Order: C-alpha cells, then structure tokens, then sequence
C-alpha cells in the first residue's frame, strides 16, 4: 500500500520494507498502468532489483535519495541507457551519467528509465514522438502536454517519485499542469546541462516533477551546483522575497487570454477568488512586455539554436524527423545573423519594459496553459494548436526569471488547471514556499487521484 | 597663455578671463593647426561666440564644466551639427543632442563641433575614412590611432579640452594611447547610445578623452547615468577594489606579443619596471581566453552588428563606403544565426575561463597596442595590419570589462607607448584611482608636449 512519494518511501523502510520491495512495486505499477507512450527505454527488472539488492545493504548516511525511483526524460544522458531525444536514428549510448543524475544518483536515487518526450524537445503538446503521444492522467482523448510528457505522466500515475524535465518553451512546466503536479524549473545555470542535448542551448533549464513544492524544491537543491564543463552554468546566488507585504502581478483582464476557454478562464479566476484569504497582495500589470518576448522564442531568432543542435542530422537524415518539429527547424535555415540580433535589441528593449513591471509587482502568477487539446485536435492543427499553449511560458528564461508551476485546481470535464509563478532570477528557495501555501489553498493534492500530499510543509526563515 | 584643461580653464576664468575669450583662442589654435584630418565639422565662429558671451553672463553654479570646449566623435549625435560616421551619403542632421551631449552641455560645456573617425566606427587606424587620415601628435607618417581618430588628436594638439569617443574594438582607447592621452572606456550601459550611430550595438560604450584621469572621470560621473530609451542602459553599480594588496595580471611572456615591436616590447617591460615601486603585486596570468575571445568580434559572428546599422545603405548605395570597411561588412552577410549562436556558445565558454583568471588577478594590465603603423604602411596592409592592433583590446566590451588607457612613455623614435588597465564591470570609480597613480608613475605628462599635469591628483575612499 505504498505512497510513491519520497516521504512514502521514508515510512515504507521505515517499517521493515525495502528497496527491493519498492522497485519491485514501482515495475508493478508500470507493467500494468498501459499508456503505451511513457518509455523509450526501461531498465531490466532484475538489473535495477540487483542495484535495490546493493542499497539495502548501504547505509543511508549522507543519502538524502535512500532507494528513491525517479524517471529521466530520454534528452538527459542516463548511463546503462542509450538516449535518443525521441529521435531513433539519433540514438546514442551515453559512456556517463548527466551531472544532474550524477549528483541524484549518488543521494541514493534509483532510474528505471527514459521517459518519452516531444521530440528534440521542441513541443508543448507530448504528441511530436515517433514513440506516441502519452496522455493527461485525467482523460486519455486530452494532451500530457510537453514537452517532458512521460515524465509528468510517470510522477502522477505514481510509477515513480520524481522525474526529471527539461525547460526552455515551457517543457517543465506546462505537462506539470495537464497532470496535477508541482514543476520546478530552475534558475538557468543553477543545474548543469552537462550530459543533456540542446534545444535552445542558452535557455534550458533542467527542471523536476515533484509531488509536493518540498520536495521538488529538495531534489533541486541536491541537483542544484556549478558545473565548470557547463559554459552556461551559473554558481548559486540565492536572492530573496517578502511574505509580508508580497505583492502579485497578474495580468490586465484584456491581457488575460484562454482562446476560448470559458473553463480555465473561470478557473483562473477562481485562483484569484481563493487568494483573498492568502497573505497576498494583488497588483495588476502590463502582461505586453512578456507576451511579446516569449513571442522570440519561435516567432523569433532563437529558434536556431535547435538548428545548431540537430542541423547535422537534418542533412545526414531529414526524414527521420517529426515532419512538424521538422518544418519548425528547416525554417530556421533562413535566419542570418542580422536577424539573430536583431532579435536580442527587441528582448533587451522588453527587458527593460519588463524591469518596469518588476517594480510594480514582486512575483508574478499566471494560467500555465490557456487551455488543453484533444490529441486528435493537435494531430490536425499541429502548430497554431501547440503555439496557444506558450502564451504565458516562453518568457520565462529568455528573462532570466524563475518559476514554479502548481496545481490550482479542476474543471467540470474533471481535468485539471494549474498556475505558475514566475519570478526573478535565484528567487527560487523563498518563491518555492509561496508556491506551497498556494497550491495547498487552491488544489492541496497531486496527481492521478489527487492524493494527499507528502509532508513537510514548507516554513519561512 | 591658455592651458586647455578644465583646471587650466578655471583659472583662466578665475583670473578675469572669458569664456568668449577661450572659445577665440580655441579658434585660434584649430585655424593654425594643419592637420586638416580632425575635422568633419566646425560650428561658425560667431555662433560659438555667442553663445560664449551666453554663458558669461550666466551664473557658474551647477555648471561642472563651465565655459569648457569639446569635441565630439561624428557619430555622437550634436544638435545644430550634422551626422555624418565619415560616410557623406549617410549624413543626417540631427534635431536633439545624444543625452551625453546634453548631459554635458548642460554642465557648461560647448561644442566647436564634429572630429574624424574611422567610417562607421570600423577600425583603429584613423585612416578609413574619406575626410583622410588624422595623424599622431608626434609624427605626420604615424597614425592617430581609431576609430575615435580626431577627438584625441582634438585634445593632445590642445584645440579642446576634452573630446567624446566611441568604443567597440578600441576605438576610445587605440586613440588615446597614440597622442598620449587619458583614454576612459565606461562599463557598457553606464552611458547612454541614445543618439549614437550604431556600430556593435549590444557593446557600443561612449568614452572620454581627456588631459588626466580625474577629468575624463568628472566627465563621465557627468554624462553616466540611466537612459529608458536606451535598451542597452544600465543603472550605476558601483563594485570596487583593494588598494592595499592589489593584485595585476599581465599576460604570460609566451602571451606577450607586440607584432616585431622590440620598442614597444621593451617599454611594456619599462611600465613593469617602474611598477615595483608601487603598491601594485604582480601576477602572471592566463590570457588566452582573452586572446581567443577578443578575436570573435571580427573574426567571429559579432561583425554582423555593423550589417544591422549600416546595412540598408549598403543596399542603397554600396560605393559610398569606404573600400575597406566595405569589405568588412559585405562578408557578414554570409553569417547565419547557427553560426550567430555558437559564437556565444563560445563567448560564454570563454567567459568561464576568463573569470577563473579574474580569480587570480584584481585588474589587467596591457599594452594598448602592441605597435603602431605608418599611415602609407596601411594605405596597403590595411587589414592585417590594422586587427594587429587589437590584439589587447577586443575582448572587453564582449566579457563585460571596464578599462581606462594612460600614457605609458616613449620610444627612441619619439612615438609614445600607451598601457590599459582592464577591470570587471562597475570598477570604474576605483579603477580610475590605480590608473592615475600608474599614469603618474610612467609619463606624469599628458599630449602633444607632455604638458604638466591638471590637478586634483586622485586620493582613495
């Protein structure tokens, strides 16, 4: 009867249980849950019930992971597993693991394996891998959301107790929405990209599916350090909030778009009409100067950096693409440099439009998604479809700015919303407790059943 | 029997003395001087004269620069004056002063008017551009020096008391090396490129020539500040350093290059030798990532910025450049925004490396440049031998560096040597210290005749 949360695997050794057990119950879980689409690659059961087997016997001392199952989504370099970012003829066999799964790994963490994702990362629907769209845990017609689909999904079907994400559109934010989980994505250079393939190499972040905001918060921290092989990598400033007098941006109502989402534009509301009983403080700001840069991020230059990335393969092997991710990268072929940076004089004049609205307001919440599509819908409107879903994602790190995203609750069709809070570079251990008292005000449970959620809560200091 | 400085300008007023009169005597020396290469454009005499007599009649409070001549850089915009960057077709005149124009015109200041440059701010020879080659002080075969050409020469030959450059490559310290000058470059954002032609513009920084380094420091402190339409404007920090245990790198010998300047060499090795008598501890320190990134601004994808600014004239009328620049500008529009992107990839690789040598040095000490060129050697080298030129000086804007170049000495020839101090950003207030006590420690003259030096001397705080 096991809770797979790192708290309900604390309490599950606690009482006589084992590692062992757990895997065994965690490869139960999976061999029965029949999404099709969550894997590219699991481990041999008995390959990771021997390496159970060898931590039963360690001491947990200095292992804040002691026997913990975690997924990693095939993009981040996984050792004993081969990686293909969804991409077959991509595949390859890492010789070592990513810094961040080093580092996890060696706090006790176990992996069963690579969840699929949108390929090459370049996706916010969970829909563009040859391995198949997973599905929302709440509705299988309805969209995981991306681009780190399985790996939202395995979170909340409770095949494992975190995940690992990667963020540059909104990939660790937007499936922890579809999925009623907590998504943290990271300052950028807080975790090393050592060991992951690039996107957009100067944006992503490699973010954690979590039960509780404790306990992505911790799994971070454990993750969380300078990596000198990582050119973008960032050693830890640790800047702060206020919790009394907080104040909280939220769009203008003209600039509050759903695309037809009477529901989660109800939901939204209800965010706000729960957040009166909160020490929170409401502000309302100039949402342009955001919606209009993380419009650069694909109506803009930066799409190259995905070219730089897979562009040998694209002429080693062009069919063996996403037909859609595909006539996303092949479009970028037409970007000079001028064009690049161009692109950066708009982001650094947003910016200082944006520095404006920072004045105005100290943390900044928002619907992750407008809405949520049909699979089939998005099979047929594959772009305009996926594009609706980053209207208020794709800022985030071309700003320098961190989030967090946050169940925030459910629509009669019985599928969930969830908001982000998006806030200031390294504001991200005191805007992590924020995001906690929200999301247990607003929807107190995580995942497939909304199950209770996994103590400790967090408290200031 | 003027001295053109500000301190020389006080006293002069001081003792009964007129602005009117300054301003004739300023005249006086600029109709006399014979270079005819350090002008584009001269305001009419009776319009500096009465505006002069204006400035009599006003009172002197709050005006730091009172009655002061400068000259200024034809990129920066001055209002009453055309624009032209050396290229006639693209001349505009300006209806408003750039803010540091205003900045400094309303501290007190006058504008005889617009000096040479380098074609749109593209070299550091003086040479490209169609109004001809400025010459150094100290030899009519011998370059000014670039971009920022006829603003130094402006200043050394004593025809103003101080000039405004522009700086990307070297171009405001290049200059000031070569007619014997304080050459200020300000951290980037510092000063507002609110009316500045466009060369690199993410990396543009507005810079001070001056007699020493308190007065090219008052200045700065005058025209810094933050420009909301200026995208790339930053409010002032202020970081600092130690006076008491400083540490100063100097490049390996091995990384010690002066280009067959044996002269040059000897006399960089003189600034060492006459720096034990001071509170300066050296270090020896890696300058390669320095070297290699200082090279990816023309030999990398920045180049391109120039294509943004210009661009549209090299469409419309491609003759009206000069052949050199033109052959510059005309290969970035092979750059794609891949290879746009990787060139950060690299910057940001090199920038690690750079801030492990910033760990073992609290400032930079280099040769302004590691020689210095007949003007008819680059009438047909002028490429090769003009990039020879910055070799110490590229890297800085690009790794968001602050440097200030002092008079260092002078060779058998009688040319003079110029060294740089290179810091991190925002170390300008007390950066700007250590490079008087060096700049008093070498050559304690400044200009065409050494002249003595204008007091204040800088003391700590």
């Amino acid at each position: 009867t096991l809770s797979m949360t790192l708290e309900g695997i604390q309490a599950f050794l606690a009482q006589g249980g084992t590692i062992e057990q757990v895997v065994t119950e965690a490869y139960d879980r999976i061999t029965r849950y029949g999404d099709k689409a969550v894997w590219i690659a699991l481990r041999p059961r008995e390959e990771v019930l021997a390496e159970a087997r060898a931590l039963d016997a360690s001491p947990a001392t200095g292992k804040p992971l002691y026997g913990v199952p975690f997924a990693v989504k095939d993009n981040i370099d996984v050792a004993g597993l081969p990686c293909s970012a969804a991409c077959p003829a991509f595949t390859y066999e890492p010789d070592r693991d990513a810094t961040v799964v080093a580092r996890l790994r060696a706090a006790g963490a176990i992996v069963l394996g690579k969840t699929n994702l949108d390929q090459f990362a370049t996706g916010l629907v969970g829909t563009r891998s040859p391995f198949g769209a997973p599905r929302c845990v709440f509705d299988q017609d309805y969209i995981s959301g991306g681009s780190s689909s399985g790996s939202a999904v395995a979170v909340a079907a409770g095949l494992v107790a975190f995940s690992l994400g990667t963020d540059t559109a909104g990939s660790g934010r937007v499936p922890a929405a579809f999925n009623n989980l907590v998504g943290v994505k990271p300052t950028k250079g807080l975790l090393s990209t050592s060991g992951v393939v690039p996107a957009c190499r100067s944006l992503d972040c490699v973010t954690v599916f979590a039960a509780s905001v404790a306990e992505g918060t911790l799994i971070r921290r454990i993750a969380e350090g300078y990596d000198a092989a990582d050119p973008y990598s960032r050693p830890s400033q640790k800047r702060r909030l206020p919790h009394v007098g907080l104040r909280v941006g939220v769009p203008r109502q003209d600039q509050r778009e759903f695309y037809g989402n009477t529901a989660y534009a109800a939901l939204y509301q209800r965010a706000l009409d729960e957040m009166i009983s909160l020490d929170a403080e409401l502000v309302e700001i100039d949402f342009a100067p955001f919606r209009d840069a993380a419009k650069l991020l694909y109506g803009g230059p930066w799409v190259a950096e995905r070219l730089e990335a897979v562009g040998d393969h694209l002429s080693r092997a062009p069919d063996s693409f996403d037909p859609v991710v595909r006539s996303i990268v092949e479009t970028a072929k037409t970007l000079s440099a001028v064009d690049a940076f161009r692109g950066q004089y708009e982001l650094a004049a947003l910016t200082q439009q944006a520095n404006a609205q920072w004045a105005r307001m100290d943390i900044l919440l928002l619907p992750t998604a407008p809405t949520i599509h049909k699979v089939e819908a998005v099979m047929a409107d594959p772009v305009r479809l996926n594009s609706q879903l980053g209207h208020y994602t794709n800022f985030v790190n071309l700003l320098d700015c961190a989030a967090i995203a946050v169940p925030a609750g459910f629509i009669e069709t019985g599928l969930p919303f969830g908001v982000t809070l998006v806030g200031p570079a390294f504001s991200d251990d005191s805007m992590a407790l924020i995001a906690d008292r929200l999301h247990r005000r607003l929807e107190p449970g995580y995942g497939q059943d909304r199950a209770s959620l996994p103590d400790p809560v967090l408290e200031e200091t």
